[PDB]
């Protein structure tokens, strides 16, 4: 009957939908076993930025499932969908609906964080080639050692991104350097402690001052990094937050398949 093939459409929409969250929430996955391994310690920068390049390939796969995934032309993935109502009764009026979806885009997955930031342009590594020692920044009150001596700003800003997230796991404190902006962010869970020697942002990025940055709020994953120890364990559990959304959103995706498929029979 008409109310039969109304109430069948309703089904293949929840189960397009609740098929793509599962894919959203498998490349979820991934990139949290990706932020699991770079929280080991012991890699390399290289390391790190090699998972990061793995992080964004899977970051534009989620981004374009939760754009595109749509069921006869409406998109039900970024937002948009705020659910629909199918004629089923004898009398107009008499309709069960689909709910509103959530916005799986990667600018929402996982809702809000707040953490403290501070950015700097390499650019202000005017003193690149004043090379640093042992005990010239310190960290939460970590030293980051020794630093040759560079040979451009951008140089010196990748090697403070390394110095510093070798102590990353040790002071909360992790560093990510967007060679597209040309800048290094610090991120943590409180202010940055910086202190040391060198005293100069001029050679160091940053310059003595125990409350350095800026409290900063973040929605969704894309922000995030596993550019350093620090980021990628923003990364797990910004990661674990979306899919505890995404798994409720299936489980209501379930259920109202299940709805549909009792009043069709």
């Amino acid at each position: 009957t008409q109310a039969q093939r109304n109430a069948n459409d309703g089904i293949s929409l929840a189960q397009t939908a609740e098929g793509a969250l599962g894919e959203i929430s498998n490349n979820l996955q991934r990139i949290r076993e990706l932020a699991v391994q770079a929280s080991n310690g012991t890699n390399t920068q290289t390391d790190r930025d090699a998972l990061q390049a793995e992080v964004t390939q899977l970051q534009s796969e989620i981004q374009r499932v939760a754009e595109q995934t749509s069921f006869n032309g409406q998109k039900l993935l970024d937002g948009s969908f705020n659910g629909v109502q199918f004629q089923i009764g004898a009398n107009a009026g008499e309709t069960i609906g689909v709910s509103k979806i959530m916005n799986a885009q990667t600018a929402s997955l996982g809702g809000s964080l707040t953490r403290t930031t501070s950015t700097i342009d390499a650019t202000d590594l005017t003193k690149y080639d004043t090379a640093m020692a042992a005990g010239d920044l310190t960290i939460n009150g970590v030293d980051v050692g020794k630093i040759d001596a560079a040979s451009t700003a951008q140089e010196r800003a990748a090697q403070l991104t390394e110095a510093i997230n070798r102590v990353s796991s040790q002071t909360n404190v992790g560093a990510s350097y967007d060679k597209t902006t040309g800048q290094v962010t610090l991120t943590s869970n409180a202010a940055i402690a910086v202190a040391g020697a060198a005293n100069d942002a001029t050679v160091a990025g940053w310059a003595n001052n125990a409350t350095t940055g800026t409290a900063t709020t973040t929605t969704g994953i894309n922000s995030l990094t596993v550019s350093s120890f620090t980021n990628a364990q923003q990364t797990i559990t910004q990661i674990d937050n979306a899919l505890k959304d995404i798994n409720t959103a299936r489980a209501d995706l379930g259920a109202v398949q299940n709805r549909f498929t009792s009043t069709v029979a």
